[PDB]
């Protein structure tokens, strides 16, 4: 049956949820506010979409994120509690509400060696299941990141650009992947130095200070550059070497030390996968083979689809009713 529902006044809007939810207090601004769901006993945030049916584009990322959210079943990987509409009827459907876990806290004096693996580990273990659905983060940095008490992580959908791989700064295209592991390894960087890898005051300055640790793209790069005013531009600069990690990282984990070389490096086909990574030694105390699972395939196949509102709204509507809950 459908619940019995309650309407109150905050964030200068009306908020009709159903009486499970109780005790709502806003926390940002759609807006988004805290909740204690009395029949799971879990603290929630319970997101109200802000026109999420405007137009044609509007209602398209409202069943992107309604489609992503369901199908994404992972311990490391934001999921979806419930979602809910007040409303009676497709012809009624005109707000969309999204419950998740309210995390406490997100990533953004040193953490210890066995603190930044567990992290470092269980983002590598949300990303695995993520590239495994053919899904590319492309926004990973320590405010996607969310943490408990227990130092437990989840990748989060959600102006910064210092975890940004360069390929993505210099507008490639065809990213791969392994566009996310250049993120993870900026953000390893930091909770080993607690300071920002590239922090760069506009996107040259952050190139410039790429190219200062990985050095210069070499031959092999150049051979995969099809762009001839990027090749050229590229040759013309000072040739530099390839720093060495050890002495920019001074006093970490040599295995720390030798992921990072391994995520850190210009040419995107030559970094570590986020499966390979979760292999690799500095993870030996969190590593189970038969417990790093993988995803459904995901049917992004709506992207390359031009429908009207309504059609997009009844996608999204058929999406609500047939939500079943973890
Ligand atoms: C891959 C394409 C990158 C285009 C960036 C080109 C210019 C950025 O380079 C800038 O310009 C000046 C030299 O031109 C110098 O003063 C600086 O070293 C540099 O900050
Ligand atoms: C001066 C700064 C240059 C940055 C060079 C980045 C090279 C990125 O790596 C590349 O990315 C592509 C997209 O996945 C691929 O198609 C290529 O095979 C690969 O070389």
């Amino acid at each position: 049956e459908r619940p019995t529902f309650y309407r109150q006044e905050l964030n200068k809007t009306i908020w009709e949820v159903p009486e499970r939810y109780q005790n709502l207090s806003p926390v940002g601004s759609g807006s988004v506010c805290a909740a204690f769901d009395t029949k799971t006993g879990l603290r929630v945030a319970v997101k109200k979409l802000s026109r999420p049916f405007q137009s044609i584009i509007h209602a398209k990322r409202t069943y992107r994120e309604l489609r992503l959210l369901k199908h994404m079943k992972h311990e490391n990987v934001i999921g979806l509690l419930d979602v809910f509409t007040p409303a009676r009827s497709l012809e009624e459907f005109n707000d969309v509400y999204l419950v998740t876990h309210l995390m406490g806290a997100d990533l953004n004096q040193k953490l210890t060696d066995d603190h930044v693996q567990f992290l470092i580990y269980q983002i590598l273990r949300g990303l695995k299941y993520i590239h495994s659905a053919d899904i590319i983060h492309r926004d990973l940095k320590p405010s996607n990141l969310a943490v408990n008490e227990d130092c437990e992580l989840k990748i989060l959908d959600f102006a910064t650009r210092w975890y940004r791989a360069p390929e993505i700064m210099l507008n490639w295209m065809h990213y791969n992947q392994t566009v996310d592991i250049w993120s993870v390894g900026c953000i390893m960087a930091e909770l080993l130095t607690g300071r920002t890898l590239f922090p760069g005051t506009d996107h040259i300055d952050q190139l410039k200070l790429i190219l200062r640790l990985v050095g210069t793209p070499g031959a092999e790069l150049l051979k995969k550059i099809s762009s001839e005013s990027a090749r050229n531009y590229i040759q013309s600069l000072t040739q530099m070497p390839k720093m060495n990690f050890a002495n920019v990282f001074i006093g970490a984990n040599p295995l720390a030390v030798d992921l990072l070389e391994k995520m850190l490096v210009l040419d995107s086909d030559k970094r570590i996968t986020a499966a390979q990574a979760l292999a690799h030694a500095y993870f030996a105390q969190y590593h189970d083979p038969d417990d790093e699972p993988v995803a459904d395939p995901y049917d992004q196949s709506f992207e390359s689809r031009d429908l009207l509102i309504d059609e997009w709204k009844s996608l999204t509507y058929d999406e609500v009713i047939s939500f079943v809950p973890p």
